[PDB]
């Protein structure tokens, strides 16, 4: 009764994990996993230029990993959905338990 | 609001996490995990479902066992493989749901 996931679905999933296999991206996600933040907050926490942060976020926006929202004078970034938060926490928990 | 009290994960932890995801960036490993996510199975079952030799499945499993992604148990004459823990099942499903939504 069991069937594996279609090869096209397996390929997309593989590409998704490949995109997450980048330390800098993960450090950015680790902050957003706890709170939505502006480019200025992210820059300071990472110790890099706002300019550099905007470039990385541009990439994450298109990969559908992050999204943003306006709130008067500030643009706040956050993870795309709760799944990203959940897979990030679980990956981390597995690592610590092994 | 809580921006001040926030620190990013350590660079060494970010590197390990990155390597973990890299290991999952393989279609064949994903197809194998997708079967184990629904049921613990023997090499013969896994081979039949994927359409390859038991020999090939054993090789891939050897890799997953060492990567701490899968484990096994002997129940008499059979060896049943299963996912290492619930976190693997959880991260697998969440990534899959994200992709569809």
């Amino acid at each position: 009764e069991l069937q594996a996931i279609a090869p096209e679905v397996a390929q997309s999933l593989a590409e998704f994990f490949a995109v997450l296999a980048d330390p800098n991206r993960l450090r950015l996600l680790s902050l957003l996993a706890r709170s939505e933040l502006c480019v200025g907050d992210l820059a300071q926490a990472i110790g890099v230029s706002e300019s550099a942060v905007s470039h990385q976020l541009r990439s994450l926006r298109n990969l559908r990993l992050v999204s943003y929202r306006k709130q008067g004078r500030h643009v706040y970034y956050q993870l795309q959905d709760h799944h990203i938060v959940a897979l990030y926490q679980n990956a981390l928990d597995h690592l610590q338990e092994c």
